[PDB]
């Protein structure tokens, strides 16, 4: 499996990791690709399509990078299964509400509520590999 994923600070990096070791317990090879080293090809051959970025700007996903590869994949994934996931701050998860609407709007199977998790996992660390034990088990 793979997941991939834009990170600020590192927040939203460690919870791809944490997902990761949920997905490797359940006894699944996975690796975690940071959205500047994204192959699209090999990413489109996945039966589920992992991705993760912070909140950004004003409750928007991250626009240098995040953004563009996800307007770049958008007509190739119809009827493709997603897992959507995420660090934020201040709100409560905008950025991911429309994140997931966003995807349904382009055929997109969201498989599990998007895991949403604020600043740094910690205390969370567990709902981060849970997480990933839930994609795994699909
Ligand atoms: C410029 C900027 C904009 C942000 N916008 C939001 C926002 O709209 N809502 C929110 O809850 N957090 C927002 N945050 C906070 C980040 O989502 C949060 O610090 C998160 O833990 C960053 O994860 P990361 O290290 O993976 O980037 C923003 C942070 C920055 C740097």
């Amino acid at each position: 499996m793979k997941i991939v994923y834009w990170s600020g600070t590192g927040n939203t990096e460690k919870m791809a990791e944490l997902i990761a070791k949920g997905i490797i317990e359940s006894g699944k090879d996975v690796n975690t690709i940071n959205v500047s080293d994204v192959n699209i090809d090999e990413l489109l051959n996945e039966d589920i399509l992992i991705l993760g970025c912070s909140a950004m700007g004003d409750e928007v996903l991250e626009e240098s990078e995040f953004e563009p590869f996800i307007e770049e994949i958008s007509t190739k994934i119809s009827g493709k299964k997603v897992a959507l996931f995420g660090s934020y701050g201040w709100g409560d998860g905008k950025w991911m509400r429309d994140f997931e609407e966003r995807m349904n709007g382009y055929g997109c199977v969201v498989v599990e509520t998007p895991l949403i998790v604020q600043n740094e996992p910690d205390e969370a660390e567990q709902d981060c590999i849970e997480f990933g034990k839930k994609i795994a088990a699909i």
